[PDB]
């Protein structure tokens, strides 16, 4: 399985990273710190496959403060791939 994950990076954003807890199923969760490098994709459009899974809870972050949502927020919740441009889609919007 594995969720592919396509996020836009926000203007004033560093390359942004991928968090990621509540894996189902269970997989190694890294730390805030060490959530990984998104890959770039095309654009704005940075992508990560979460390997190993069908559902997770994920937040997006840069190396900095920045992170969407907001701290202690829950993550978003997938299911399935994929692209989140300030609202989720199935396709690239
Ligand atoms: O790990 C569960 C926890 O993850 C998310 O928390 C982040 C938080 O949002 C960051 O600002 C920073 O404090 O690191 C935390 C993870 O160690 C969710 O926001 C939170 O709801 C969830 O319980």
């Amino acid at each position: 399985s594995g969720l592919t994950i396509y996020f836009k990076k926000p203007d004033s954003w560093g390359t942004p990273h991928l968090y990621y807890y509540d894996t189902n199923p269970k997989v190694d969760e890294p730390t805030w710190s060490e959530a990984p490098e998104m890959e770039h994709y095309e654009g704005d459009w940075y992508t990560h496959t979460i390997e190993g899974v069908e559902s997770v809870r994920l937040l997006f972050k840069d190396r900095g403060t920045n992170q969407w949502p907001g701290p202690g927020e829950p993550g978003f919740f997938r299911d399935q791939d994929g692209w989140f441009d300030g609202e989720w889609h199935v396709d690239r919007p």
